[PDB]
């Protein structure tokens, strides 16, 4: 359950 970004869109 990864995320292509970290900080990029967290809502």
């Amino acid at each position: 359950e990864e995320l292509p970004w970290d900080e990029l869109d967290l809502g």
